[PDB]
């Protein structure tokens, strides 16, 4: 528990959506294995009912935690002013918002907020897609190469054992892809950085990008509790970790790389900071009370990775091979000590892979996972993890791209 006299005043939760069906199932994805991909019970890209339940289990945890620390009421529904949800436009994030409220405040008549037009990107989450700002294609190449520490064309050489493992789990040698190109998974698909003319769309092509997607899909199959996960081929924790290493690397390159991170993460970073009490300007969330205690932002793994890259936070998650798992969230807390001095603390809160698979109840006695995070740039951050707000404010204002602020 926190230091003597310390009081939790305000929380900002940046959460990934819950377990979802694969966003897409391409021809390449089908061709790299002779096995058939399992059918999901929802449309591609939608949160599953189980994904919603899992999220509500996390909302239950947050309720108990925020009651303990004095921020929410014991028993009683919270006032509507106390809790606010802003979700991205997608079905998966809106339903994540809704499921959070059902767990945080069961049978309370609360509702989420989101952009009015859901058929257009919300610039808070995707400023680049929404046309707020754009990147330079050449600077993207250099930044990504800098982040990998090596030419991207050689990336697969950093991940030979992981790729080989993905190859056996797929039975890639006996796949259609290989009867159409006659076979090694790494050699067949060298890494490359591809960017469109606009510099508005960037992707890692080749084996590490493809395997990142596949590995996440296997993790989601497990979290969904599907009868067969990767066709029975993942047996050990070591194999999970080795598969998901591809996915975390892909995210580091495509979303943590600071040049990319700041173009995509600036609006959220500014919004978070402002909710925490920074004197920095930010586009207001509609209908939010000055008296708001809990701001829950329902977004994506790319958002968390963006914020991570901007603030330089890294972590690994005990029992959870995905660094940005379904329902995992960055939880920013505003604390004041007894002299009234405000600090920021940041945790990565998540469900372990076993908590997802077992749909485990999350309570103070049987909690969600949680990792206390260092902010390297905050040189006056205390050993117990508090970052003075005045320092946190400066840090943010130096990390943002001014061209990507929401005007």
């Amino acid at each position: 528990t926190a230091p003597a006299g310390f009081q939790l005043e305000r929380v900002v939760i940046l959460s990934r959506h819950g377990v979802r069906a694969p966003t897409k199932m391409t021809q390449t994805m089908r061709d790299v294995t002779p096995h058939q991909w399992p059918e999901w019970p929802v449309k591609l890209g939608y949160i599953t009912p189980r994904g919603e339940h899992l999220i509500s289990l996390m909302g239950g945890f947050y309720r108990e935690r925020f009651q303990q620390q004095g921020l929410l009421p014991k028993d009683n529904c919270p006032t509507p002013d106390a809790v606010y949800v802003w979700a991205d436009v997608d079905q998966r994030t809106r339903k994540t918002g809704e499921a959070f409220l059902a767990g945080l405040a069961p049978q309370c008549d609360l509702a989420i907020h989101h952009q009015q037009n859901t058929q257009q990107a919300d610039p808070l989450f995707h400023p680049v897609k929404a046309g707020i700002c754009s990147m330079d294609k050449s600077q993207v190449h250099a930044a990504v190469e800098k982040q990998a520490g090596t030419p991207i064309e050689t990336l697969n050489q950093r991940y030979q054992a992981s790729l080989a493992l993905m190859s056996s789990v797929l039975d890639f040698p006996k796949s259609p892809y290989c009867q159409q190109h006659n076979c090694d998974f790494s050699q067949a698909m060298p890494s490359r950085l591809a960017i469109n003319d606009d510099g508005n769309k960037v992707a890692l092509e080749g084996a590490v990008g493809l395997a990142s997607t596949l590995a996440e899909i296997f993790l989601l199959e497990h979290a969904q509790g599907m009868p067969k996960v990767a066709w029975g081929n993942i047996h050990t924790e070591q194999q999970w970790n080795s598969l998901l290493k591809l996915h975390n690397a892909q995210f580091d390159l495509m979303s943590r790389t600071p040049y990319i991170a700041k173009h995509n993460g600036t609006p959220l970073l500014q919004t978070i900071a402002h909710a925490l009490g920074s004197n920095i300007t930010s586009r207001p969330l509609p209908d939010i009370s000055p008296d708001n205690k809990i701001l829950f932002i329902a977004g994506h793994d790319t958002n968390i990775a963006n914020i991570s890259g901007m603030l330089g936070m890294t972590w690994t998650l005990p029992g959870q091979p995905d660094n940005t798992p379904p329902g995992g969230a960055l939880v920013f807390e505003r604390w004041v000590d007894n002299a009234g001095k405000p600090y920021v603390s940041v945790n990565m809160v998540y469900q372990t892979l076993a908590q997802l698979h077992d749909q485990a109840p999350l309570t103070l006695q049987h909690p969600a996972g949680s990792v206390r995070l260092n902010i390297p740039g905050c040189s006056d951050q205390t050993p117990d993890g508090y970052c003075p707000l005045s320092t946190f404010s400066r840090l943010v204002s130096h990390s943002v791209e001014p061209a990507c602020q929401l005007p």
